[PDB]
RNA sequence: CGCGAGGGGAGCCCUAGCACAGGUGCUGCAUGGCCGUCGUCAGCUCGUGCCGUGAGGUGUUGGGUUAAGUCCCGCAACGAGCGC
């Protein structure tokens, strides 16, 4: 089943401005595009998944982000259909790492959506 | 007190003396207060996060607008205070 949804039409991508790192995850060139190995993404996939299943089934939250248009809109749903948060906006700066301060603002949310229906 | 004369006496006052007052005498570079100026000009900062060996940055660089740090949209920033 998995195999054949990726070779459908999900790997290979961006081409010739890549990343030296990035050269154990990718089969070939083929006119251009670096056609990344499936083979070796399945076993990625694995060990990914492993992780969130091994956490999915102890009481854990995760956090999605994908700020891009062609990505946006997904993230908004596969979030809200789990609820786990997320964001699709503009990911502020210092928010995991300013959590305390950005988190006032959630605080500021309510402190109207309260005054709303009033 | 006292028949009374007169005698003691608390304020206030006059003399004497003691302790002290008073000084627009200096220092506005010892000061408080208050006033004048840049200028009512759009500005100055703070809390936390992040960058940086650090002084310090970021916020408050950028795009449009306004009398305006006025408002908006952007953004490793997220908010706030004194000004407007």
């Amino acid at each position: 089943v998995k195999e054949l949804l990726e070779a459908g039409v999900h790997f290979g991508h961006e081409r010739k401005r890549w990343n030296p790192k990035f050269a154990r995850y990718i089969y070939a060139e083929r006119n251009g595009i670096h056609i990344i190995d499936l083979q070796k993404t399945m076993e990625e996939l694995e060990r990914t998944f492993r992780f969130i299943e091994d956490l999915a089934m102890r009481g854990g939250t995760i956090l999605f982000v994908g700020t891009k248009k062609q990505a946006q809109d997904i993230v908004r749903m596969e979030a809200e259909r789990a609820g786990m948060p997320y964001v699709n906006q503009r990911w502020l700066g210092g928010m995991l790492t300013n959590f305390k301060t950005i988190s006032q603002r959630v605080h500021r949310l309510e402190e109207l959506e309260a005054l709303f229906a009033s």
